[PDB]
């Protein structure tokens, strides 16, 4: 992986492996999401940054990034063997937070197969409270993003700024009793991002995933679940294409850990 | 990656990533057992099986047969850390008609240095039936051709762990985690439980506390029947006690063994 010669954006390639891929011998949305966060990842150590991307300031001040939303378009999974090129690139969005943006492409044919987008706010890490940019903060990092827009998902009321609604019980399908166990976790003992992803699609009827291909995922994160904690996913429909309204909660009380959407094309 | 100059190994390179490392910022046993079965893919891909889902010769196809794990053994010196290369080499043995063996050997890329090593024993079975079965001549000779002809061994040492027998953990256990259920991305592209997923398992019951003061140094582990997607299973340990633990995976409610294990760590 480098910088790409300007030094605003960053690219890697990644060859598909064996147990990285579904039924169709195609890589699975996860798999798509683990090498996102693999690539934004070097992206953030190749500019100077570090068990979480930080800043200087961001250190003294026990602040960190946490995502808020990652939305993802495929056009095409890699099949098993095939080799993709992921870029990548940040942009400030005001004092509200950052976003993170990617294209994916096959690295033969050079065809984009894949788009990505994600909303990232500032938490303080110990008290978990929301604040917004400050300036000390932004002028460190606003060196390493394009300063002209540049939007992996331009149109104009695109599918990834839609508001999610929260979905009402009962649910038309539902998984209950998910746990997380120590390979869900990341190097700091917290629920890797993408596990939340798998957890929502575990309610999608098989025979769904059996005849359709995902094509759009749009999730929001709402609350972290805990190492000790319990996840129930909730799926309702709500459509050639199949449409559905997704919900995770805890176990218990039923606070809400994430709600998304999901757009699938019959096979 | 790439087959050796004689054509009988195959080696391949990895950059560990960040997902794959625990809260040491070191690759996990499971990323390593994931390369591990990675590198033995892309060795049979490269010496004409497999591109259906199985890595079957023309004769298994044909008597719809199959290879399937009968123990993994993984001993780590050290693990990569997260940005490291890894370079691991691996080959298969027939073992005459019980079966076949593959192992494989860690190493540093920078240093040239052996981190780890690996051994594991493989069976033929009939993928509908599930019926165990000896090796025919008429298939080991047509994976012969791609194996060492002398005896090449991660394991050479008489009587060493990875030929031990385990045994079968006594009710009570002292300590379990109940319960644990698969998902999608624990499935094969086959819709079969990955095998790593098993080890993870296993893992599972060691104390949160074991695990944040020791290392893993050797993992054993046997694979007696398969968890379907719909099964649930329990996972218990007992400390035989270094620390070493004994483990034994069964279905949460008949109590059918799907496995068992022993495990070895050191102080850090
Ligand atoms: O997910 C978003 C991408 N942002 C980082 C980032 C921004 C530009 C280039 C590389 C990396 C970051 C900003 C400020 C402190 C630490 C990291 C956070
Ligand atoms: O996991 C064990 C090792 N595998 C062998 C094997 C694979 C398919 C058919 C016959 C034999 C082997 C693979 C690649 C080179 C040489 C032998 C099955």
């Amino acid at each position: 992986g480098s910088l790409t010669e300007d030094g605003l954006s960053y690219k890697e390639k990644f060859v598909v492996r064996s147990y990285e891929v579904g039924s169709n011998k195609t890589a699975t949305v996860e798999t798509i999401a683990n090498l996102l966060q693999e690539v934004g990842c070097n992206h953030a150590q190749s500019v100077g940054f570090s068990g979480f991307a930080t800043t200087t300031t961001m250190r003294k001040l026990h602040l960190i990034w946490v995502t808020a939303r990652m939305h993802i378009e495929i056009y095409k999974y890699p099949a098993w063997g095939d080799v993709v090129e992921i870029e990548t690139w940040c942009q400030s969005e005001g004092r509200i937070g950052t976003r993170r943006d990617w294209i994916l492409k096959d690295s033969v044919t050079g065809e984009v197969t894949g788009r990505a987008t994600s909303k990232w706010v500032m938490m303080n890490q110990d008290t978990r409270r929301l604040q917004k940019v400050s300036d000390d903060v932004r002028d460190e990092y606003l060196v390493f993003c394009p300063q002209e827009p540049r939007l992996a998902f331009p149109e104009e009321n695109n599918r990834s700024l839609k508001k999610i609604p929260k979905l009402e019980d009962p649910a038309q399908y539902s998984m209950i009793g998910l746990k997380p166990r120590r390979a869900d976790l990341d190097m700091n003992q917290h629920v890797n991002n993408v596990t939340y992803i798998g957890w929502v699609l575990e309610s999608i009827p098989q025979e769904i995933v059996d005849t359709h291909e995902l094509q759009v995922i749009t999730l929001d994160y709402r609350r972290e679940c805990q190492q000790d904690d319990v996840v129930d996913s909730l799926t309702t429909t709500t459509s050639n294409d199949s449409q559905f309204l997704h919900l995770l909660r805890l176990s218990g009380d039923g606070q809400e850990i994430n709600r998304g959407t999901t757009l699938w094309r019959k096979k």
